[PDB]
């Protein structure tokens, strides 16, 4: 199980899983801080979807040269063009586009308005760099799984997660055939697979198990442990 | 135990130097042997910058571009096209062992040539950017951080990071007594089996620390490192104080 997986891999593992149907929790270093990478992009996209209706997603934003930052694969092709908010959220959620994320936060009212929304949600732990498995899972439940998003803005966002290929070797490989997973992978720039979060849907249950899995090796940037994350998922899934 | 025997038990090479800065008492075992180190040197570089920047001035910001980014930069990869302060680069280098934060701290000092010159000046003529010895690295952390020139502010800012470091848990912090306070920085090579820990151990009742340096590598480099070795080395060495 989980401390044997610390030994097995020589990694640290932080888990927080929450069945929202029953209130049941699985923890393990839940109150320890990890650097979570692009999984914050799922938060920033849902807070803008709280304020913009699905029909108003056809608003264009103008992209100019100074707006573009490194590791933007879609938005580097938009210097001096306009793009809808919808296509900014697909680029940030499918490609982890950095320019798309910056424009989505600009559009929320700057990072202070994101910080403040989290204080309102009751998360005094998450900051743009690090959070704990526990803080993050609760924020994800309150904002996406049991939040205030319209039927249509929440199907839009979950289908981007449901149809994402990035972490089919992480929580997705780890659960049984018949569970459906909607995940936001870490897809970190400078080091290999380390984080993954998901909404796991039991076959015959509409409510999700929220599952946060943050891991740390330290200093080995090209070794992914896709299998430390799918093993940790398997063992967690027993509890439900 | 004996240290000779832990090498025998875990099939490892151990280098260790301990100095009680209160009495002046040293423990040595493979002291003058050279080991290639990595992230334990981030605490040396953090201490040379805090020697020329007053704590109130740590809010100064540097701009990050794509070309500063290097591999395993857990925190700074989220800052391309952004500024970050100097108190924040040091916390990312010390807490998360971020490599863009370390390189930017070295550039602030004035580069590797001024890190060299500073060591030379502290009397360390052994350490180079590649290897060092347990004895050289131990006298250098003592002369820069425990009996150095840092302000009170900056010496507690730096040790609080090392004290609340969750990546050194399975190493020195795990082998000492229950009421020994341990402030450390870990390190481990990428390409072969190697595991290091340097620390400032505070025995109950004394405010002077023991400086502990433990360098280790498995005799078969293809072997997975075992954190237990550092833990058990630390336990033996502490019995000598
Ligand atoms: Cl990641």
């Amino acid at each position: 199980e989980l401390n044997d997986l610390e030994k097995k891999y020589n990694a640290h593992i932080g888990v927080y899983a929450l069945d929202t149907k029953s209130g049941k929790e699985v923890k393990f270093n839940s109150d320890k801080r990890f650097a979570y990478a692009s999984t914050s992009k799922a938060i920033n996209s849902a807070i803008l979807l709280e304020q913009v209706p699905y029909n108003k997603l056809n608003k264009k934003v103008h992209i100019n040269k100074d707006d573009i930052v490194a590791y933007s694969p879609i938005l580097e092709k938009y210097v001096g063009k306009d793009i809808t908010l919808k296509a900014l959220i697909e680029a940030s959620m499918t490609y982890s586009d950095n320019t798309a994320n910056n424009k989505i936060i600009k559009e929320i009212g700057g990072i202070k308005k994101v910080k403040q929304r989290l204080k309102e949600l009751g998360d005094k732990v998450t900051n743009p760099d690090t959070s704990t498995p526990a803080a993050f899972g609760k924020t994800l439940n309150k904002l996406i799984a049991n939040g205030k998003l319209s039927k249509e803005n929440k199907k839009f966002l979950l289908d981007l997660m449901l149809n994402n290929k990035s972490g089919d070797t992480l929580i997705k490989d780890g659960v049984p055939k018949d569970y459906k997973v909607a995940d936001k992978s870490g897809q970190a720039i400078t080091y290999a697979s380390r984080n993954d979060v998901a909404f796991v849907y039991p076959k015959g249950q509409s409510e999700p198990i929220v599952l946060v899995i943050f891991t740390n090796k330290d200093n080995k940037s090209d070794k992914p442990n896709d299998k430390l994350i799918s093993e940790t998922a398997k063992s967690v899934m027993k509890e439900f």
